[PDB]
């Protein structure tokens, strides 16, 4: 049904829970150091790339619409994710994003 990544700031994965493998079929290695947005499908970016900017400015959950993702046969899923950004307390800066990602 679910995985759970982490990204930067700029969207790159840099964590991929075990889960992941079972729906996309990648292995973590695969995905990890890899831009989010080369596996979205192009009438999908606009609006992930709204949400990007958006997720980036609250620490209230952010959903995405549903989008498609491409995966390891090259085939597209539909996943709809829920973001929280993490804001290091002393720094004031935001760390990484955590995306929980459900299948269709
Ligand atoms: C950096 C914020 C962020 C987190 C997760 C994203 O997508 C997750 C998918 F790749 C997994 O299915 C994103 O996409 C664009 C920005 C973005």
């Amino acid at each position: 049904m679910e995985y759970v990544s982490r990204h930067a700031i700029d969207g790159k994965f840099v964590f991929v829970d075990q889960r992941a493998t079972a729906i996309l079929a990648y292995l973590p290695q695969e995905l990890l150091g890899t831009s989010c947005y080369e596996y979205f499908h192009q009438d999908d970016i606009g609006h992930l790339a709204e949400c990007h900017r958006q997720v980036l400015q609250t620490r209230e959950k952010i959903t995405t619409n549903c989008y498609k993702f491409k995966i390891k046969d090259g085939s597209f899923i539909t996943l709809r994710s829920r973001w929280f950004s993490f804001m290091n307390p002393w720094t004031k800066e935001v760390e990484y994003i955590v995306s929980t990602n459900t299948v269709v």
